[PDB]
């Protein structure tokens, strides 16, 4: 699709078989999701924002799904105030911005 | 131009007369740029990211080249860590995301 910027660009993603919002965000290096369980290992990360840092868990090579395009790469889980789908995820389903 | 999501998307904007870099942020509601003087009338608020708020001044009315691209909106002003432009001038300038 092309997704004009008028109103926020959320999608439907599926992950763990739930689906959920979230936000594609070309400003976000990782992906980070509200809390949830995932499989596997984590390690831990700390990101920083607008408001300063939060510590999320980081998990590899989970499954998931971003408006019907199958992805599989780093979630990271958090007490984010919005899913975002950031870069490492956005390559992976061949987003591009355009003007 | 097109720009891949491969690394961060910064452009050169020019704002009150100065150049800067800043990043092309489909996550961010509202432009956000790091502490400096702007003409005219302002009015603060908070804005809330990863980490928490920030308080800045909002100026209305404000002309901006982005990558060649002249726009004008409102521009926050504050402690933001990275200079961001959101969809309130990503609009104006065309940007749409396509996958
Ligand atoms: C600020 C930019 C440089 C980074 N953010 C992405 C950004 O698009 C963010 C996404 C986002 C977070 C949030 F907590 C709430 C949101 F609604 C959206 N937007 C934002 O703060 O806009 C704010 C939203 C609201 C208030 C103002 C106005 O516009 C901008 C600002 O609307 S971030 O959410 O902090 C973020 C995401 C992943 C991420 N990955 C990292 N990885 C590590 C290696 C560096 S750092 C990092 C930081
Ligand atoms: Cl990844
Ligand atoms: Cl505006
Ligand atoms: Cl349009
Ligand atoms: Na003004």
């Amino acid at each position: 699709p092309q997704i004009t910027l008028w109103k926020r660009p959320l999608v439907t993603i599926k992950i763990g078989g739930q689906l959920k919002e979230a936000l594609l965000d070309t400003g976000a290096d990782d992906t980070v999701i509200e809390e949830m369980s995932l499989p596997g290992r984590w390690k831990p990360k700390m990101i920083g924002g607008i408001g300063g840092f939060i510590k999320v868990r980081q998990y590899d090579q989970i499954i998931i799904e971003i408006a019907g395009h199958k992805a599989i790469g780093t979630v990271l889980v958090g007490p984010t105030p919005v899913n975002i789908i950031g870069r490492n995820l956005l390559t992976q389903i061949g987003a591009t911005l355009n003007f």
